[PDB]
């Protein structure tokens, strides 16, 4: 748990999301893989994508992240009563796209990268230990959701 005010100014920052849901998706996508590229790979879509100037130019890499801001949101609006919308996700990447808890932190920090990126002036000492707090209980839901599903918690 966060305070409310804490879920307060992630649902603020949040906002800015949501004017412009696949351009930070995209944006999301390339920091990702710029930094761990290994994570690419889980993305059979793209794993032939080799420079940053074609991953800008890929329709399917901005759909990809649009999906995954779309749903993140969705959980974040939850508040921490999200249980119902981690579950088929856990479900899923669990099992099936197969993605270590450990990428959820790779995510995570791109996630903060570009909101401190694209809207500093927005993203101050209070927005930036709000989010990370939102990330972080997003990742131990995850981890624990993973164990009991009999996974790699
Ligand atoms: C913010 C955390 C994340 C959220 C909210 C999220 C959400 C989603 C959603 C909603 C989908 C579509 C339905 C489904 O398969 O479940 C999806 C697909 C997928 N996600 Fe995740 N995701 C997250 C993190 C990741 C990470 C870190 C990776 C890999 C490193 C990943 C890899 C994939 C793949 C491979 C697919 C299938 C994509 C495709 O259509 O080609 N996701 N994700």
């Amino acid at each position: 748990g966060l305070s409310d005010g804490e879920w307060q100014l992630v649902l603020n920052v949040w906002g800015k999301v949501e004017a412009d849901v696949a351009g930070h998706g995209q944006e999301v996508l390339i920091r990702l893989f710029k930094g761990h590229p290994e994570t690419l790979e889980k993305f059979d879509k793209f794993k032939h994508l080799k420079s940053e100037d074609e991953m800008k130019a890929s329709e399917d890499l901005k759909k990809v992240g649009n999906t995954i801001l779309t749903a993140l949101g969705g959980i974040l609006k939850k508040k921490g009563h999200h249980e119902a919308e981690l579950t088929p996700l856990a479900q899923s990447h669990a099992t099936k796209h197969k993605i270590p808890v450990k990428y959820l932190e790779f995510i995570s920090e791109a996630i903060i990268q570009v909101l401190q990126s694209k809207h500093p002036g927005d993203f101050g000492a209070d927005a930036q230990g709000a989010m990370s707090k939102a990330l972080e209980l997003f990742r131990n839901d995850m981890a624990a959701k993973y164990k009991e599903l009999g996974f790699q918690g």
